DNA sequence: AATCTATCACCGCAAGGGATAAATATCTAACACCGTGCGTGTTGACTATTTTACCTCTGGCGGTGATAATGGTTGCATGTACTAAGGAGGTTGT
């Protein structure tokens, strides 16, 4: 399932730690795995959590990657595929696999 | 294993029925003739048997279209009766 978390995080340019339960991957339960896999969620999406800023927004601009070329932008196939429903159809798995591409049409595939 | 008297009857032996085969008379069929016409023969002119050549069919198959069209389908495996196995995880114990 996964796409909800990673897409809304990239739209926001930022993702707070606890929003892993606000936009949950409807798949898995790995709560103690988080404390290292958060690494490649942050070198291309960095954020953390505290009571309140006042003038402090800029942090992303000195601390982040720049092309989303092939990495967690596409190897995330495994982490969206990983829960195909044990007895239920190829007419389901393709819906998880297209968890990659949404609708790059009308100019994005022209840029390809 | 021979003897017979005394059964129920086959012989004892008169009658008469059908049969078949002779002679006759009828039938048909086998043939020998005749006449028809067809498949007896060569020859000849036809036209389209086959071949090859040429000019120009049919169907071999390779090739791929653009005003634009950019989140899909798919219905019923089964409702029962069993129960053996693996899977879970907290814990009260080993």
């Amino acid at each position: 399932q996964l796409k909800l978390l990673v897409t809304r995080g990239k739209e926001q340019g930022y993702l707070t730690y606890a929003e892993v339960n606000d936009h949950l991957p409807e798949d898995i339960v790995d709560s103690d795995q988080i404390e290292d896999i958060i690494q490649m969620i942050n070198d291309m999406g960095i954020q953390v959590m505290e009571e309140a800023p006042d003038a402090d927004d800029l942090m992303l601009a000195e601390n982040t990657a720049d092309e989303d070329a092939a990495e967690a932008a596409a190897q995330v196939l495994s982490s969206v595929e990983s829960e195909i429903g044990r007895t239920t159809d190829p007419v389901r798995m393709y819906m998880r696999e297209m968890g990659t591409v949404e609708l790059l049409t009308r100019e994005g595939e022209i840029d390809i």
